[PDB]
């Protein structure tokens, strides 16, 4: 069924992160033998390459999707669309660290960085300050990862804060940014 | 090598070969020269070693923080991130060392006091007028402009890191040279 194979890989390498994902697990998942899997992906490098390759297509159209919108305000209701779709957890620092360690996937998380610091941008509003999309990344993922360690309420409520006190930096003529 | 400091420094030349998930007592015993019986009896197992190692970290953190100066106005707040962003350090091992932390409950509240540490030392240094948790938005920076040099690399992190980190601090503050 081969795309019900990185499907059900997902679902796995989620479940159990890179270093004991296998392909004898995915097999498990999807049932088929390991055999098969093996003759098909190799091994469980490439087939994280592939689950990859198509992850970075599936952000490259999310992003893509979201029409650009008008103003500040437009900015903000996109980062929060952005923020709010990011789903135990410090499961993706093992799995970013294991993206840098075959540079067939750093690679590609590079690819899957740039798309999100491109649509960011994209949704830039006339003058804002150089490099505001780097900016705004980092706040998401920095806000991220003080939340992984050291939670407190929502993920979202916790990064969506901070995104806003950047927002009022950004555009002190706008009123404070908010929502429901 | 005899010493705790003897033991843990050795285990730091060790842990820096193998990650969290492949550090042993077994090679730190090899590199501090002592045997794993003893090794074993002085730290019971290898995530007891971690949390030792981890406290001494963390206290070394807060010894650090104290220790600088604390100046004045948006530029005594730049000079002390200038600071911190090129004290940490020179980073793959760390993102697999931080996924550890939060996996030994004894290590992830180390890795919440080492992160307050460090959030209440810029809190410290935020001269009146900065914007409200302006402390949390300055180490979100840090913190997420850090992990997109490792993914993406150019220049020297700390040029990465502090560049966005000048462009917040003008923001914050606007009037000022600079930065």
């Amino acid at each position: 069924s081969d795309d019900e194979v990185l499907e059900a890989a997902t679902v796995v390498l989620k479940r159990c992160g890179p270093i004991e994902f296998t392909l004898s697990g995915v097999a498990k998942e999807v049932g088929l033998s390991r055999a098969a899997l093996i003759q098909r992906f190799t091994n469980r490098d490439t087939l994280l390459v592939r689950m990859m390759e198509r992850g970075v297509e599936q952000v490259r159209h999310y992003l893509n999707a979201i029409p650009i919108g008008a103003g500040p305000q437009g900015l903000w209701e996109f980062l929060q669309v952005l923020v709010r779709s990011m789903n135990d957890f410090s499961v993706n620092y093992l799995i970013s660290w294991y993206e840098l360690q075959v540079p067939e996937l750093r690679t590609l998380a590079i690819q899957r960085n740039r798309a999100v610091v491109e649509g960011i941008r994209k949704r830039l509003p006339p003058g804002a300050p150089a490099a505001a999309e780097l900016l705004l990344h980092s706040v998401i993922a920095g806000a991220t990862m003080q939340w992984a360690v050291d939670p407190d309420g929502e993920l979202a409520d916790h990064v969506l804060a901070q995104i806003a006190a950047i927002l009022c930096l950004m555009f002190p003529e706008h009123d404070d940014f908010q929502l429901l």
